[PDB]
């Protein structure tokens, strides 16, 4: 089918034990001063050893760290890689209440490795961050979102890009010589978890085909809240909820009743026999959502939440994006995707479905903001499963006809490089065979290989497509 065909997995795959020798040159380590104590923090600086260099990256002054990694660069010389522990810092920034320190602090560091003139590979360490073998527990969303950073990192500046790699909850002597290990040669990786037994690494399939049932997916009925639900995506799965009979949509936007469309959608909806209400406020307003929750009927209980709320503007390259930048993106993702999960986690739902991007899944030049807030989403779906919740992700590709993808610009972008524009009726098909499954992640896409995998590994190779095969035969 060719809704199958749009939908594709991610899989972590065992690879080579890497050799028994450290990196011969020095290592310098990246330290948030204030989350330094995380048992694998310590384990990780032990594993390092004592002649690696130390930098505590305090704040987040991109100009102050430039004349301290220059200085450091100065007197050591060339740097065999830099080494985050960055992502230990899961507080929130004191100013920017969306953005993560350590995803703060790692966007300086990048921008300061560049400015500063360090080129030693940059490696990311996060701590829980991926879902990666059979049983994996994804503990930290939060470090998760750092993985959407890191790939567009790994497509803006490759040459000075090493990778992100998952550490296991205890860094014991087999865990800390995979590390450094990697550290000296990854063998073309660069997306890698460190687990009891063995070295994984980050590989896209395509999904199995679809079969009815498997999931057990109940029948659409009470309420069911959809975020973003007057905008372009958000109202054609209200419009398809609406066909499968769901009794009371609630669509919630920034705008509400005053968002272009809405009454044209309120009464297409209406004509189905849906009850409807559209609601305005802001999904990162935990009080607001609260209050929306509160006033459902005792008929129509909250049944499955569908999280369309989002931006992709305002974005700009990793060289140049600022924090208030990056707040302005993670609001509606991190913090409102936060905000559904407390709020609905004793309440049984059959359905709690994020909208997340191939920016996150992938990578995408020119989106770090965007692919850091959609990697967010898909690490706390996953985080979901783990604590017996339903929870379900979807990377969208580029859709056509509505949404914030209708527009030549910076949709030739992503058309040229293969990306192409689906048809709302085959993604949301797409989408209905995901949830009949209940699979937990997905990518839901349309792609032309022959275009997009030679484009992707102009610079740099890409170990994630090896497991596509449209990829292996492009690049061949
Ligand atoms: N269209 C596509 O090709 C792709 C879409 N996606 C994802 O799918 C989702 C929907 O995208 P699409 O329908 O195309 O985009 P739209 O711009 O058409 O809709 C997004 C919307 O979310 C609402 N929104 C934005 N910020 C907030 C917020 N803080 N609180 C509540 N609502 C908010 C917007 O209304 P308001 O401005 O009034 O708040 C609008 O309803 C997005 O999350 C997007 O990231 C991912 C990949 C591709």
């Amino acid at each position: 089918s060719h809704m199958d065909a749009l939908r594709y997995h991610i899989e972590w795959n065992r690879v080579a034990e890497p050799g028994t020798a450290r990196p011969a040159g020095r290592l310098l380590a990246v330290i948030s001063p204030d989350h330094a104590g995380a048992p694998w923090v310590t384990a990780v600086l032990d594993a390092l050893g004592p002649d690696t260099v130390r930098f505590e990256a305090k704040g987040t002054d991109r100009a102050a760290w430039a004349a301290q990694l220059a200085q450091l660069r100065e007197d050591e010389g060339e740097f065999h890689a830099v080494v985050s522990l960055l992502a230990a810092a899961e507080a929130l920034h004191t100013d920017h209440g969306s953005v993560p320190l350590g995803l703060a602090q790692t966007l300086l560091l990048a921008q300061a490795l560049g400015d500063a003139g360090l080129t030693a590979p940059l490696w990311c360490l996060t701590r829980g961050g991926v879902a990666a073998g059979r049983g994996d527990v994804l503990s930290s969303p939060v470090q998760g979102a750092l993985w959407g950073l890191g790939r567009v990192i790994g497509l803006e500046h490759p040459d000075r890009w090493g990778g992100l790699i998952d550490l296991p909850e205890t860094v014991d002597t087999r865990a800390a010589a995979r590390l450094t290990g990697l550290l000296a040669d990854a063998g073309g990786e660069d997306q890698l978890a460190i687990r009891g037994s063995g070295v994984l690494a980050r590989r896209l399939a395509h999904a199995a085909p679809a079969v009815p049932g498997s999931g057990k997916r109940p029948p659409v009925h009470g309420s069911v809240l959809v975020t973003g639900g007057t905008g372009g995506i958000g109202g054609r799965v209200a419009r398809r909820l609406a066909e499968q009979g769901a009794a009371h949509l609630v669509l919630t936007s920034r705008r509400g009743a005053d968002a272009p469309g809405a009454a044209e959608l309120r009464a297409e909806l209406e004509q189905l026999g849906v009850r409807v209400t559209i609601a305005a406020c802001d999904a990162a307003d935990r009080e607001a959502l609260a209050a929306l929750l509160a006033e459902l009927p005792e008929d129509a209980p909250l049944t499955a939440v569908f999280h369309s709320a989002g931006v992709a503007h305002d974005d700009a390259p990793v060289a140049d994006l600022t924090l208030g930048q990056l707040d302005a993106l993670m609001r509606a993702k991190l913090t409102a995707a936060r905000h559904l999960h407390e709020l609905t986690a004793d309440l049984d739902l059959d359905a709690f479905v994020l909208f997340s991007s191939g920016a996150a899944v992938f990578g995408s030049g020119g989106q770090p903001g965007y692919a850091a807030a959609n990697a967010y989403l898909d690490a706390l779906a996953e985080h979901r499963r783990s604590l017996g919740l339903t929870a379900s992700s979807v990377a969208w590709g580029t859709w056509g006809e509505v949404g914030m993808a209708t527009d030549p610009e910076v949709h030739d972008r992503l058309v040229r490089q293969g990306v192409l524009a689906m048809e709302p009726e085959h993604a949301l098909g797409a989408l209905d065979q995901m949830l009949e499954n209940d699979d937990t992640a997905a990518a839901i896409t349309l792609m032309d290989w022959e275009m997009f995998a030679p484009a992707f590994t102009a610079n740099r190779p890409s170990a994630l497509l090896s497991t596509v095969p449209e990829a292996v035969s492009a690049l061949s």
